[PDB]
């Protein structure tokens, strides 16, 4: 109604092995790279007046250092944790000591591949859970977090 | 569109959520599930989805609904609420039936006890969404879309 | 004139079949009796006892949906579903009624998948083994928590 | 001999079989099954009586109803082995004797159906027999009633 | 009617019931429920005697001592219950039949709260009544012992 | 003049006791007269029925690696080698010859170490508890699968 | 002249009640009976038996600390102590005297809670089941260790 | 008296007995002991035999052919304790009751050594007293037959 | 301290704890359960705090020792020894009179049988210390002074 | 008695998330740093004739290769591991491999927290460890150390 | 060589790995028991290494075998396969004669069922190879020769 | 026969801790330093045509990074993970990623130590595993590797 929102500030976090997205038999798994949905997700971002920065890493103080440095500076965090999911409670210790409210997105169906999988040190703090929807699922995060932040 | 397909999609919701919106309203939020339902319709309507929706407290409801979309409907999103822990009768009848599905929750389960962890649905599901609330089921409609289009 | 209190007796599957089966070997009682007593017992305190046995976990819920703001406690027997649904539990939990859980048999006594309950931590309490009385306490014991004596 | 009085009872999901990738999965419907089961108790003056539900409520109340009625139960409870202590009770209050059926080895899917409510009060359990199972719970049936 | 011998036995820590923030968790004592409960007893020809003890040793010879003197007896073991296997023997070697009392609902507390070395010997089991759970399980003695 | 099939049966460990101890009391059938009956039972369908039992967990196992392209199905009651033997689960598999399991009692009524086999998850089916016609109910299933009525 | 062995036999809750319910259906003996048997088979082989039975843990663990440099061996009945008390097993471990555990009943054939001790594992050994005459073989078995034979 | 007839069954490795490092392990087979063991039952009027193995069959073919011909069994069965249902469904088929004996404390090894296929069915089970468990399991065996 | 306010602090040492020195002086150390307590009460007199101590092999002593403090005692430093894995009632007697304490273990139960590591107490105490010898009495009080005094 | 100690080197070394101490609402949960606490711990240790070094790190790796480079140059290692005590098997055998005691160290009482926080891949191996007592607790350890190798 | 001194090796191999190369040569290989322990054999010798191999269905010709090597060999090698997972007596008799042996596996038990993962041998053995195929033996082979020639 | 291989491209991947061999009580635990072993096996694979490279570090991300890296240029590896076989199922992620072949190598048994260390997140999907034969265990994944990819 009558009035407007001030910019929020949105952090995407990608953990290991997803900047291989796109690069192992293109033509049998599919040509897409993490960097074509970043780009697509900062333009998605920009048209709702929400500002996004990124850090992919397979550096497990890199994901961490970041959280820190987006204590009093982000609104928000997406986070795919790929495989730090199941291992990292730094992570969790992390989130938890900076208070910003994430949404975390896998691009697989964790439930349906080993079952060390069903376990993070994460889910249980998120605000909520993506899994299986592809890509997409960082769009449905990112309209998620500005539902939540402007009440809409 | 006069350009797509139209797609058949069938919304299942089980025990409990015809609750929403109706105890303490000024505490825990004026919604019912009649008006997320009207909302996705709309949502649905813009993009060529032909929705149905049904939602009961009966098990077997739900069972014969998903034996009725066979060779009727091209996606599920389901969400069966208590009977996610407890009902392997829908696992199997969603196996049986062969319709792709989305599973939705409203509430972080993950942070519910810790028998709300276990689903005989998630390891079938294409996907699962928890914890966002009414725009789990929007999101799980664009996801559905974007398989059926491949876009 | 304390005021009337409005009371839900819900029974689960298989209670139906009490006395029937070689009465003389196992006992005459059936569920009418106990509840024909039980609704005597309730009258004579002001209390307006309703109830509602069932098979079908459907009527048992959504009985407790239609009992939203007009009952003012549940005594429930859920028999088998104690062990099974979790759609009665987020039923009590989403209308907000609280309730006392009676068992007819000790449960504890029998196979081991019967000590987990899907209700017992939301009850207010718990009565087991003390046959057809034990629904009796539980009327005493909401009576009680209402009255505030 | 005295006329056994059967009940067949068949659990959820069932009422699918035939009907999907027929030509791929088999073409045999749960009817054809039921059909056959009939006419093969005839023979053997065995007066069946058959029920299938998607409805647990419906199986309860047919095994209250079979109380005094019936001499033996058949039942492929299909998910519901899993999952209904409620049928458990049904069938250990009226006290008539049972085989449980399933059409596939169930010991071969997913290690949660490896569990059953039900196993270990029947007189008889056969998995991964196909149709065929049916066939047999009623030889073993007639076989403990007419001591043969 | 015969007069009833009933022994009522009470675990530790029951003693500080009314004393910590009387004003905020209640103000009546384990001694006012016992004063009541023995009138409520006489009343019925119900002689009751009562122990209470932070000593699992009290417990176990006043059981001891129960033996051709006790009729029934009603004991809230606090968290003995979850402990004393020495409490069963000493039940199981008297054969008095028995009803467990707690005040609180132990399955709303920690999961190490759910598990009895009583439960499953107990005539019954009342938990979260608050003071009543003891009119209740005298009420059931009298009802088993009297055949009413 | 259908194929005859030649099949296999193979009874574990303490079968050869049956019938044996107070037989007025338990009942009067040994394993010998349940395999006559069985031999005459297949030899009606042109089915060669050879039988083993033992002791000896070696010997069925090298009886199993002997049937190898000459048996066209195997019925098994391992008895007590069902929880224990691994190896006989890698004789199966290592023939790739079609079995199913047989039990005359209904193990899942008994100790609880008795629920689990080293067989069910491979057997073609698996039959408990209706005593010596289950020994004719995987005869006529294994004629059923390979006459493929 | 073997050197006097001074022997200590602990018994725990419930003992006491040996033979007093039921005499004439679960057998008469009493744990006094038992002790007496067995102080005068000890005097016969020049050991010196003392005895405390009790229900209470601390008169166990008390004892056990004045045996320290009094007692060369332990037999020890802790009945239901042995599935409960750390405490009695680290009376035993810190006052560094050897024991053997001896139970009447078979306790692996009761409920599975049963099966597990504090103590089996520190014991020189384990008797389950032989009844009174368990104290005796302990007896036996303590001379066989402390005299070389 | 009645002459008992008593087996006594030794299990795999057991042969191995006083071979290795005699001199720090112990000088004392399976031999001395059974010798000791057999004069100890002939002054009792107990006509003992003996088989030790290393094969499971024979065990089980022996407890068998002990059907009505003894009284008592007493069975070290060493590793297959762990690991054999065979024995014990060999023992509960012929119902000869019968004692576990072990040489060394079994609860003091690997976790797994603490689960017995056989000592819940046994009258008795001795742990850790070395070659004397024999001779107890003897003398209890001669006072249960011989009600003493 | 004619400075600050006198704190009372009750010392509870369980089982087994009377035989410290006791066995092979020579071979597993000289220090006696007194040894250790006479010097924590120098500490303590030092910084105005009076200790009162109690060790029992008796379950109902420590128990009703806790009863008795009750609005007399500040803080409670407890070796608990073997109680810890077995006393739900010491646990209950804790949180009924709902005095803070700290927990004193002198060795490394972490380091011993796995059945060590399960305490009815850790979970309520302010803070646990393990495997520091009889000086884990004396960093129990200095933390108590800490925060009794805010310092 | 009449004799001299000799210096002990000391290395206290801090895990993930422990440079975040004094910096969330530090009116609501406390405004003292880990520096705070370091500096107050190296003056207590310097009276003592105690060389203490620290390093706190996010960096997994900069906690293992500092351990390795103690040896043979560092008598004593106090450790808070913070989220690491229950996940890093390396710590655990970079400690196990140069063979220098240390002390495990907690502010917050793990045992109060998750169930997965009761589980430390270091506390069986460590002299003792001191859980729940806040700053203080890096005092105590420093305390033992000294005990146990002056042997006072 | 008329140079070191010659160890003595017994090889033993457990049940159904007499059917290697049987069934479908064309579809699963061709090989043989029989191939590999002659190539493992000519190995053997070239180093002044004395092979005596046992292959058996019988649990009890193992255990002998185990039994009557006491005193004249030096190491084992042993591939159980099914006794792994189940033969506490296999174990006891490697313990009770004590020879160091390796424990050979052909394929990855560890990509198999689950109840393949659990070994009575594991964890007494000097060490373990799964999943290399036959060249498993000459690698234990080369590994026995390395311990006891110190090279 | 009567044909010529093409040059194996091999990379050996050792872990946490592997830098410390050699270097402690060399005079009651051995002298050998992992250098020692790679140096003997870079010998031993030039023999057979095999290009050897060699990576050991402590840092989870340089051995990541490295598997990343060995897309398509690689076509076998060997890897010691050391501690992080319990822990790093980003390891696990990294090899499934690329899908280059692997071994898995321990120089002790395992199975003997505590029995956390019985569970991998990699032995699974590894070709195979070999444990405890000390430093030659490389030299048998190696003459494995070799037999696999030129089918000898």
């Amino acid at each position: 109604g009558s009035h407007m929102t001030q910019q929020i500030k949105l952090l995407v976090l990608n953990g290991p092995n997803l900047n291989l997205l796109g690069q192992r038999e293109p033509e049998v798994y599919g040509s897409k790279t993490l960097d074509d949905i970043i780009k697509a997700l900062t333009d998605e971002a920009a048209l709702q007046n929400v500002a996004l920065s990124h850090l992919q890493s397979n550096r497990e103080y890199e994901l961490i250092e970041k959280i820190h440095d987006a204590f009093e500076k982000i609104d928000f965090i997406i986070i795919n944790p790929a495989a730090f999911t199941h291992t990292s409670v730094a992570l969790r210790d992390a989130l938890l000591g900076v208070n910003i409210p994430f949404i975390e997105v896998h691009l697989s169906n964790v439930h349906a591949r080993e079952s060390f999988r069903h376990h993070s040190y994460l889910s249980d703090i998120a605000q909520g859970v993506i899994c299986g929807l592809g890509a997409k699922g960082y769009s449905f995060a990112l309209q998620s977090a500005i539902g939540k932040l402007r009440n809409i």
